[PDB]
């Protein structure tokens, strides 16, 4: 689809078999989801945003469907204020900015 | 133009008589710029993201040219690590997400 930006670009995602709402976030290099249970192994990592750095669990090679488009990539889980879909997955679903 | 998301979507902007690089950021409600000494009245604001909150100065009706497209709106100024063009201005230049 073509998504205008007068509202937050919130979409439905599926991860771990569960449905969630997430923000399509071109200013995010990485995908960061709120605390949740996900199967498989992870490694602790740190990520920085506008307000400082947080601890996250890094899950590699995770299946995630975004507004009907499948991606498989890295998902960070931790105390983010919002589920954000970053460029690592936006590229996989073929997302571009246009004006 | 069409901007792919392999790399950060940085574009050149003009604000306050200065040229700067800034992110086209669909995940940002508002536009947040690195510290700069703009003239005029402002009011304090707190904005939050990954890592917590930062204090910024809110300037209204600020002229900003984004990749050749003129805009005018609210700009927040503070200790952000990156210049961020948010939805309040992206709508004004006709920017959409497409996949
Ligand atoms: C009210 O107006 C606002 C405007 C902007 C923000 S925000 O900056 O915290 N954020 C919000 C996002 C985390 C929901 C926008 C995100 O795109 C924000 C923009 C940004 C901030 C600091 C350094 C680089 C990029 N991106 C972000 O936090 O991405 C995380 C996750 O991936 C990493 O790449 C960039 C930094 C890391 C908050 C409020």
């Amino acid at each position: 689809p073509q998504i205008t930006l007068w509202k937050r670009p919130l979409v439905t995602i599926k991860i771990g078999g569960q449905l969630k709402e997430a923000l399509l976030d071109t200013g995010a290099d990485d995908t960061v989801l709120e605390e949740m249970n996900l199967p498989g192994r992870w490694k602790p990592k740190m990520i920085g945003g506008i307000g400082g750095f947080i601890k996250v669990r890094q899950y590699d090679q995770i299946l995630i469907e975004i507004c009907g488009h499948k991606a498989i990539g890295t998902v960070l889980v931790g105390p983010t204020p919002v589920n954000v879909i970053g460029r690592n997955l936006l590229t996989q679903i073929g997302c571009t900015l246009n004006f």
